[PDB]
């Protein structure tokens, strides 16, 4: 199923994200897209919803996020709901659950999600265009 | 050769580029990395060496980029020596002149750019560390 409407969740829940910050919107995560030697389009995918995995999972309750103030916490508990979610729907569209992260560069989870709102875009285009 | 020299002199003078302004540096070019496909490493540039050959064969006496005052037309001449440069070692590593630009969303030649410099200096940290 590649022009499902699971693409539009992808891409609607980037938008929530991308439109929003954290403490922990800053802290890196592996730039898969820093690779030069490409794969294809699931594995793409699988690696995607690997690194975002590794990371909500890594800074759910982490004491550099979870926050001070009460809209602070709130919005990392945000944070976190959408991580799952995006996730959840990348690992369903890859259906493959192993992972070669091969990469060394990280980039920020904020301007990786930009790349990712971006590809998707673009896959979404190409669906109708 | 993949752990050539080369490598160096193509960062060497990404950061030359990168480091510059025009009126001519916000136009944009395909973003052949908004695929989601992908493909391989001498095909990543082999494509890279086309946009970027597209660009200053189109811009090079370019209304909008030849510049008004001096230091701005002494730039412009700049930024085009620069991309032949860049698109002469892309080629030569490449090693392939026939390209797929498979493409439609388009990015900004100074944000293409910077990618092509992150990609390039990943593709150096494995040659080394």
């Amino acid at each position: 199923h590649k022009c499902d409407i699971t693409l539009q969740e992808i891409i609607k829940t980037l938008n929530s994200l991308t439109e929003q910050k954290t403490l922990c919107t800053e802290l890196t995560v592996t730039d898969i897209f820093a690779a030069s030697k490409n794969t294809t389009e699931k594995e793409t995918f699988c690696r995607a919803a690997t690194v975002l995995r590794q990371f909500y999972s890594h800074h759910e309750k982490d004491t550099r996020c979870l926050g001070a103030t009460a809209q602070q916490f709130h919005r990392h508990k945000q944070l976190i709901r959408f991580l799952k979610r995006l996730d959840q729907n990348l690992w369903g569209l890859a259906g493959l659950n192993s992972c070669p992260v091969k990469e060394a560069n990280q980039s920020t989870l904020e301007n990786f999600l930009e790349r990712l709102k971006t590809i998707m875009r673009e896959k979404y285009s190409k669906c109708s265009s």
